[PDB]
């Protein structure tokens, strides 16, 4: 592939996840790469019935970015503690090289705002030879 996550995916390091989410109160579960598009799930703490979940993201170094609406997933096994939001996110035909594709999360709920920038660092998407 030309293009992989320049991270490991949260949901497959649970003891990383469960610190950044119980202290942020938002964190990237899943995320992969298939056929251009990005996917993944949200998880954020359950602090208010109405929620905005958002990808921040750009393809350009932060020349620009784009804000892209996350969507509640219920889990007919899931809990009340938690909710769980996916994304799916159309890649650019030609990625760059010399520029940096990057991502973070935000939540608005109850007048306040969370975010899981990846430890200030955001979450990157290289390039493969
Ligand atoms: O019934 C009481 C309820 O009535 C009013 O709410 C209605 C609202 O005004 C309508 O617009 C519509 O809701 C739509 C909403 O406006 C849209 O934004 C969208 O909502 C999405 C959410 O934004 C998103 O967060 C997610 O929602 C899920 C939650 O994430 C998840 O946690 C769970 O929600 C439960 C709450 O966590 C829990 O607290 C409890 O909610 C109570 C509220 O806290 C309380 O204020 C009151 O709610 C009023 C509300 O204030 C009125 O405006 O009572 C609630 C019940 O006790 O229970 C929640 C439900 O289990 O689940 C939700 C998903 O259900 O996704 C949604 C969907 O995309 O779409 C909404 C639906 O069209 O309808 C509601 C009434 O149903
Ligand atoms: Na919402």
């Amino acid at each position: 592939k030309n293009l992989i996550l320049d991270f490991p995916q949260p949901s497959t390091d649970y003891l990383s996840f469960r610190s950044h989410f119980q202290k942020n109160f938002v964190c990237l579960e899943n995320c992969s790469l298939q056929e251009r598009t990005v996917t993944g799930t949200v998880k954020v703490k359950n602090v208010s019935f109405e929620k905005k979940v958002q990808i921040r993201i750009t393809f350009d170094s932060w020349k620009n970015y784009t804000d892209v609406d996350c969507v509640y997933m219920k889990n007919v096994y899931g809990g009340t503690d938690s909710d769980t939001f996916s994304f799916a996110i159309d890649l650019p035909p030609v990625i760059p090289t010399e520029q940096k594709i990057e991502f973070c999360i935000s939540y608005h709920a109850n007048g306040q705002v969370f975010w899981d920038n990846n430890d200030g660092q955001n979450y990157r998407i290289v390039h493969v030879q």
